[PDB]
């Protein structure tokens, strides 16, 4: 069994910004989801070897996880809030694509996604 390389968190070719919206995505949105009792399956790339999911990266071609998002936010990888919001939505969508409805992992993704939506509902206007 083999895991792919993780999504990149570093790319000096990619233009970067520190916006008040991206500051909110780290300080409020990522912080809120990270501390949740159901965060742990999403805090790092899916380990398809240790979890015995040999088909995971046959089905999920755009992997994303909060470990990667945390590194991207801390290392100012993003140009805008939409890039980071897309990463969160990719993470939730991957969970629903791969897993069965009502599986524990899907209930955990649903709980985190509800909090995500409550926090980005109050994403501040750009300064
Ligand atoms: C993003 N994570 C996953 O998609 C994932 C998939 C499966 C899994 O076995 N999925 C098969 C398709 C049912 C198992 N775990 C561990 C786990 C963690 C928490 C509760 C139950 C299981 C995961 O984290």
């Amino acid at each position: 069994s083999m895991n792919p390389p993780p999504p990149e968190t570093s790319n000096p070719n990619k233009p970067k910004r520190q916006t008040n919206q991206l500051q909110y995505l780290l300080r409020v949105v990522l912080k809120t989801l990270w501390k949740h009792q159901f965060a742990w399956p999403f805090q790092q790339p899916v380990d398809a070897v240790k979890l015995n999911l040999p088909d995971y990266y046959k089905i999920i071609k755009t992997p994303m996880d909060m470990g990667t998002i945390k590194k991207r936010l801390e290392n100012n990888y993003y140009w805008n809030a939409q890039e980071c919001i897309q990463d969160f939505n990719t993470m939730f969508t991957n969970c629903y694509i791969y897993n069965k409805p009502g599986d524990d992992i899907v209930l955990m993704a649903e709980a985190l996604e509800k909090l995500f939506l409550q926090k980005i509902n109050e994403l501040p206007t750009e300064e």
